[PDB]
């Protein structure tokens, strides 16, 4: 799974090049280009020298249900007025 | 980073399966399955969530990633 980027598209193995815990951010190197990319979703620390596999995808953080339902109808109102 | 694009919309957890340990959230009426190992924290049945979009990074084996860096090069100079 962790191999694909996408679902047609192959991750290739990239270099850690940089690492900035502090902003969150780390750069990698795919076959030469440099990327600085948000860490937030790294599954585990990362260094300087190590490779990974990269993929789109995301991950569910909670929300307070009584915040939730108060802006839903916004985004209700959004969506009718976009579609 | 590409988070920044959109505004994440509030989701109901509607279903949750753990033999399965998957969840089922609801985004204004449409359903999807979702692994619970994606929670940053414990949810249960009935909470909203929103989800963080972003490049998930898994560490491989050095050795592994730069013997099969060779194979993509090959690629590569094949296609483009």
């Amino acid at each position: 799974e962790n191999l694909y980027f996408q679902g047609m598209c192959l991750s290739i193995p990239s270099q850690v090049v940089a690492v900035d815990n502090e902003r969150q951010s780390v750069t990698v190197d795919t076959l030469g280009v440099r990327r600085d990319v948000s860490s937030h979703l790294m599954t585990e620390p990362l260094a300087i020298g190590d490779y990974v596999l990269i993929h789109i995808g995301f991950v569910m953080n909670k929300i307070d249900r009584n915040d939730a339902l108060q802006s839903l109808e916004l985004y209700q109102e959004i969506v009718s007025k976009l579609e």
